[PDB]
């Protein structure tokens, strides 16, 4: 209905587009260099530090693996 | 067939890529800082103001929740 | 196997990410301001001129409608 | 669980967002001008050189064809 459910603060601009896991987990990169995994309730699940801004948008594999590029030149594969 | 169905004017460049809800609603960010929810007929459903340009492309959860990053550093979860 | 099938020349950088229709049609924006509809064989189906660069990536609705933002501030809904 | 599975080094910033094939292959562009095809185990499958940075995010057709734009103005269709 367009009402805020919650907002989660990262350390930089969130240019990355979120991806949704099988359990509802939301994955998204931030310009603060981290890939974020956020629970559907808004609490952080984990965050993974890459070497540069994560402008790339994550994709989820058939086994749950999360893949995302970084401006540090790497394609990352992160376990769930 | 490549003919215009309609066009909806936001207040800034629409860099964000649209997402489609279960009922056909189209969600998209604008550089004018808003997340837009547009009905399949072209009429605005609602718009949600974040603190910065919405370059991020929205994702839709299993329960309809719309998630999108903003250049204000936040990942937003918006109720339908 | 990583061999070129074909390449289709637009008038500018293709920053937009392609979307695939029910019949295999590939839709993508170009910085030349057009939304392109390309047949799976590489021949143009149609192209639609917006008012600015199409950095936004198209989405396809349940009825085939293609939606894409433009840097001209508009969200476009294009008939198939 | 947020632990690194692997990271694959390209020659430039990975702004492109990855796409996942039917067999788990991960496709992604790099600013080094290549489209990469990476096996789920982290070993390169192939890489395809376009004429400019691949900021566009790949899409996969019903027959496995991978489509991606390049800043060289072209939309590419690459065989699997
Ligand atoms: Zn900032
Ligand atoms: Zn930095
Ligand atoms: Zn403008
Ligand atoms: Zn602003
Ligand atoms: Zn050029
Ligand atoms: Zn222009
Ligand atoms: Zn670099
Ligand atoms: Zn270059």
């Amino acid at each position: 209905n367009g009402k805020l459910k919650w907002k989660f603060e990262t350390g930089g601009s969130v240019h990355s587009s979120p991806a949704i896991g099988q359990d509802g987990t939301i994955y998204v990169g931030s310009n603060d260099h981290y890939l974020y995994a956020i629970n559907p309730n808004g609490k952080l699940k984990w965050k993974f530090e890459t070497g540069g801004s994560v402008h790339s948008s994550p994709a989820i594999g058939q086994d749950g693996t999360i893949y995302v590029g970084s401006n540090d030149h790497y394609l990352y594969a992160i376990n769930p």
